[PDB]
């Protein structure tokens, strides 16, 4: 038993990480089949960042201005193109370690694993969620750009995030693997509003179920509530409105613990109106919202991969 | 910027994980060179668990009663021996994916990465610490036994933990890779006292430095204290006594942030005497003690591996 915030094993992704250099800028790229993916702002100088014309900037570059290094090995670039905010470098060598992969665009509230990378070498791995305002709260230093987020379905790697830039909040923004930003962000060094972040109500309920499943049950009360009543408390409190779909996705945890979702909503309501009283749930003094219901199900089912 | 609880990339360890079966018991093993390591209690039936004579039980077994499966592939066992509480299965095939590795026995307060495994296939990865009472608070279901903890030094894998059993606390116990338990635990299904757990004072201070480095500085005060004065507050509060060595290891974070360790101790003291007032530090409403000072240094330095 026990419950930890847990990332997918990153082996399948480590084999895809390469170093990409263009001029005096180095960052990470994703090497799959015979294509290298990376943020297009690798083509920018530190002055270009304030207002780049990427088309014009890309025109001044040729294949040989792009150094791709996979470990020690130099790949030869033979085609380059710009898809949205990513740059796709065609190389002469397919990656012998290409996993079975997909590119997905995830939804706010879903979770994924980040492998943070510098100079093409993996640094660490951690788990997180696409916030409702389409930011992620991660850990990214200079040179982490091009690090990717992913989920694993048995053998198949679903890539969903590529890191591009930190906002003035210490929150991070980026794109899917077709180069479209999550959220309204553009890749330019100009002030940008992240927007009001809300809490992922369904994820919090799934966590409370993970708590019950792991012995923590003090928050459990004699009350119930209605979907509309609870939603009315959800909104004084920043919470995502709870829908019937949310209720259904919480259904399996419902039946395992024998606790109705709306009874659980009542306990959450009391927590939101009465706080923690200096107590903890699964060793946190806060309400945690970065476990999807599926993260909960599989953590106490033992789903494996590879 | 930002600060997450971050695990080493597990690729080097995924390639070492195999399935070990003996009778009607299956668990994970660590395959390195031509040896497979696993908990010796794989040789036990569900009745044996209450009071096993491991010597006598091991005598009834022969090499062919041990099925080792590396992915799909059956290894042939040709020698078996018992070292403390681990069992070492000599196989006819060296693991072509053996990393450069070491076996270390870590100290209370140090951190490591766990790759949780079922039937020899990795499930997830998370970070944690050997508690002062020599327990770890992880996430382990039935069949997770044989999962290992590790740190990575550039290319070299330092194995330090092998999971054996959960206590009645939802805390976990296990051995180094020579088979000696951390703590006073034995591998038997008998009630065992974990013992009073204390907080890793030096780790908490290192975190407060990580906080300052990442913008969170409200806890910072106009006071200072003495090593003995603070230690006197450390003990009403469960904290490990702070030593001069602790002070020195915190020295580099000292100089980066320009804040004396004993000034930081005063802020921690006020936190311990006055609580959080419903506020947060790096997004936690609790004082976090599972980052060593070295975890902090490298997270905001960007150390890579492979
Ligand atoms: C790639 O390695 C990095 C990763 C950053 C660096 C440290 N932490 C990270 O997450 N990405 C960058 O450095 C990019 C580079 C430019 C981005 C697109 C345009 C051309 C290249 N920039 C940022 O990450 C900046 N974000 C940013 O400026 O956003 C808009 C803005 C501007 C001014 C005030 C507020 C907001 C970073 C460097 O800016 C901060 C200084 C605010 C972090
Ligand atoms: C190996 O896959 C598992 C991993 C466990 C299972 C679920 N979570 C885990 O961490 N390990 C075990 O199942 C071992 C098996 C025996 C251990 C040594 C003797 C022979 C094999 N046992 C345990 O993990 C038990 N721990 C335990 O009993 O500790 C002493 C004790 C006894 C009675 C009351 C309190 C404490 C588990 C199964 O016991 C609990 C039911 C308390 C979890």
């Amino acid at each position: 038993s026990g419950f930890r915030k847990m990332a997918f094993p990153s082996g399948k992704v480590e084999g895809c990480m390469v170093q990409v250099t263009c001029g005096t800028t180095t960052l990470n790229g994703l090497w799959l089949d015979d294509v290298v993916y990376c943020p297009r702002h690798v083509i920018c100088t530190s002055e270009d960042m304030l207002n780049p014309n990427y088309e014009d900037l890309l025109i001044r570059k040729s294949n040989h201005n792009f150094l791709v290094q996979a470990g020690n090995v130099q790949l030869r670039v033979i085609g380059h193109s710009m898809q949205n905010c990513v740059l796709k470098l065609k190389v002469d060598t397919a990656n012998p370690k290409t996993p079975k992969y997909k590119f997905v665009r995830i939804q706010p509230g879903q979770t994924f694993s980040v492998l943070a990378c510098y100079n093409g070498s993996p640094s660490g791995v951690y788990q997180c969620a696409m916030r409702p305002n389409f930011t992620i709260k991660g850990s990214f230093l200079n040179g982490s750009c091009g690090s990717v987020g992913f989920n694993i379905d048995y053998d198949c790697v679903s890539f969903c995030y590529m890191h591009h830039m930190e906002l003035p909040t210490g929150v991070h923004a980026g794109t899917d693997l077709e180069g479209n930003f999550y959220g309204p962000f553009v890749d330019r060094q100009t002030a940008q509003a992240a927007g009001t972040d809300t809490t992922i109500t369904v994820n919090v309920l799934a966590w409370l179920y993970a708590a019950v499943i792991n012995g923590d049950r003090w928050f459990l009360n004699r009350f119930t509530t209605t979907l509309n009543d609870f939603n009315l408390v959800a909104m004084k409190y920043n919470y995502e409105p709870l829908t019937q779909d949310h209720v259904d996705i919480l259904g399996p945890l419902s039946a395992q613990t024998g606790i109705a979702v709306l009874d659980m909503c009542a306990s959450l309501k009391e927590l939101l109106q009465n706080g923690m009283n200096g107590r903890t749930i699964l060793g946190s003094a806060l309400l945690e919202d970065e476990f999807t219901p599926f993260d909960v199900v599989r953590q106490c089912s033992g789903v494996t991969f590879q």
